[PDB]
């Protein structure tokens, strides 16, 4: 259920990833038409977003509050539509038909929509309904900010005053911080409200966390890239966060035998440097049926192997998960393949006073981007397979229903972990996924501004570590606690010639520091950076600063190393991303 809003959520993020930074006019208009068809066609999508959180929370919005919200939204739709039609005409029409009279038409259509947005937002955040209105607020906030940046692109063309364009910019800065902070605060409120002790508690908790990531958190991560003044070129970026699909179970009610909340949550993957699915070792066991004829084999445990980010080749192998094999082990290798789908079969044996169920078959759909070919690899228990009961596509829809799945998919498999049920009743498999936007090669685009997340490093040092992200950066961050090296990240230049770049760093620091950059062990850039927070402080939007390094440089190597100095005992530095600006 709700796959509709999940697909809309996934698609918008996917589309926006193409018009992030300063977009080209044709691309901007194209986006807008899909945008209107997806998010702003009627009240139906808005109604579905409200029902979505009501489902997750098991609470309802007071009819009066639901109706007002919907009323504001109908009005905002007209404003957006009227604006887009006019913008479309403006782009299409030559720099001749632009008379003072048509400029004033577009200027007031814009002013109306923008103003209507500021006036309506509080309706999506009424006291006591903040969490329930989260996806609605997130989608409305996004529209408002995306709309705002147009004033910086077309402001002068439309004949706006210098003062007007400036007022709009300051307004954009204030709202980017507020809307971001609002979403994270209530996201966390909702998350904590769902923490429990039971297996059933964890499934709800994790479903909320996954659905809020796809519809809210991924979205807010793009907001800063709507600043066309800081980002005067197109931006190449990616989302590095993990999402966990619902556990694969044969029965709807485990009658208390489900793994406890703590035995799942405390054991899922902790903040880690980015990696890729490399190998899986399937362990199978025999489940006897009370009458023999109803027996079946099932997936009892597993091993998982991942390969690190580009620059390192040593394979990481996981501890054993679940129960040892009673049957012959099965190994599937993924070197180069991207698993874009997983479909499972489950089976059950009904005993006089017990029910035993397990995952009997798993079919993986893979795509080879090198040899541009799709294929499948499957796990089979070999005894009494039963029918398909779990499809990843229902939880992780494709970005586009236009193209074939091997082209339009939104996520790929990263991890597999087997949990044991209580009182040796079976095995519960749990799958972790990563976004399609992640670039394996860490490629520096010669025409765009390239954002490189530090979690894409292959090596940490001097006691640097991966820490949970503040929820608004699209992934995790690096914490530095000592003076010295911190991280080594491998970089792939896209051009052969001596292209020059400027580097920018998105960080948070308790003190004034020095960042040093090295290529293949040779320093090339060193600069002084300001303190952004006090020791103790929690990380909110304003905690981070984006600062440039003075001197331009060429990519005369691949191994980029970031080093920090100027720390005192108790000081901490958080690094989010390094950016590259193609310069002449």
């Amino acid at each position: 259920t709700t796959k509709d809003v999940i697909q809309k959520g996934i698609s918008v993020v996917g589309d926006l990833l193409g018009v992030v930074g300063f977009p080209f006019g044709g691309a901007l208009v194209s986006f807008y038409t899909n945008f209107l068809n997806t998010i702003w066609p009627s009240e139906d999508p808005w109604k579905a977003f409200m029902e979505q959180v009501e489902a997750l929370m098991d609470q309802k919005i007071a009819d009066y509050a639901k109706n007002k919200a919907l009323a504001e939204l109908q009005g905002l739709q007209n404003n957006v539509e009227d604006y887009v039609s006019a913008l479309s005409s403006w782009q299409k029409n030559p720099v001749s038909s632009r008379n003072p009279h048509s400029q004033g038409r577009i200027r007031e259509l814009f002013s109306q929509a923008e103003s209507h947005f500021r006036n309506s937002m509080p309706s999506f955040a009424i006291s006591g309904y903040e969490v329930l209105f989260l996806t609605t607020y997130a989608q409305a906030a996004n529209t408002h900010l995306f709309l705002l940046k147009d004033a910086q692109i077309y402001g002068e063309e439309w004949g706006y005053e210098k003062e007007d364009i400036a007022e709009f910019y300051k307004r954009q800065l204030k709202l980017t911080q507020e809307y971001t902070d609002h979403c994270v605060k209530w996201y966390n409120v909702g998350l904590d409200k769902l923490r429990g002790s039971s297996y059933e508690s964890w499934v709800n908790f994790n479903r909320y966390r996954r659905e809020m990531t796809l519809t809210v958190l991924d979205l807010i991560a793009l907001f800063p890239l709507y600043d066309v003044r800081l980002y005067p070129k197109e931006v190449k970026t990616e989302l590095t966060r993990d999402v966990l699909t619902d556990p694969i179970v044969g029965v709807n009610n485990l009658r208390g035998y489900g793994t406890t909340f703590s035995n799942i949550e405390n054991y899922i993957r902790k903040p880690h440097l980015f990696d890729y699915l490399h190998r899986i070792q399937f362990h199978t066991r025999f489940q006897p049926g009370y009458y023999g004829n109803d027996s079946f084999n099932y997936w009892s445990g597993n091993y998982v192997s991942t390969r690190p980010s580009i620059g390192s080749n040593d394979i990481i192998t996981s501890p054993f998960y679940g129960n040892k094999s009673s049957e012959p082990v099965q190994n599937l290798e993924f070197n180069g393949e991207k698993v874009y789908r997983a479909v499972a079969n489950t089976n059950l044996a009904v005993w006089p006073s017990a029910v035993y169920s397990g995952v009997t078959k798993v079919e993986f759909s893979q795509y080879n981007d090198q040899t541009d070919e799709a294929s499948t690899q499957t796990y089979d228990s070999k005894r009494n397979v039963g029918a398909v009961s779990w499809d990843s596509i229902d939880q992780l829809p494709p970005e586009t229903t236009d193209e074939p799945l091997e082209k339009g998919y939104s996520h790929q498999l990263n991890y597999v972990m087997c949990f044991l049920m209580q009182g040796s009743r079976g095995t519960i498999p749990v799958l972790t996924w990563t976004h399609k936007s992640v670039d394996f090669f860490n490629m520096i685009d010669s025409k765009k501004i390239t954002q490189l997340p530090l979690v894409k490093a292959y090596k940490l040092q001097s006691g640097a570590s991966v820490v949970a992200g503040p929820r608004f950066t699209g992934g995790d961050i690096i914490q530095c606690t000592e003076n010295g090296s911190a991280a080594t990240i491998y970089v792939t230049p896209d051009v052969s010639y001596s292209q020059k770049y400027r580097a920018r760093i998105h960080y948070a620091s308790t003190s004034q520091i020095t960042f040093t950059l090295s290529l293949d062990g040779a320093p090339f850039n060193q600069y002084y950076f300001d303190k952004t927070i006090n020791k103790g402080d929690t990380l909110t939007y304003n905690s981070f600063n984006l600062a440039s390094f003075s001197t331009p440089f060429e990519l005369s190597g691949n191994n980029l190393q970031i080093g920090v100095t100027g720390l005192s005992a108790g000081d901490k530095v958080y690094i989010d991303k390094i950016e590259f600006i193609p310069v002449n």
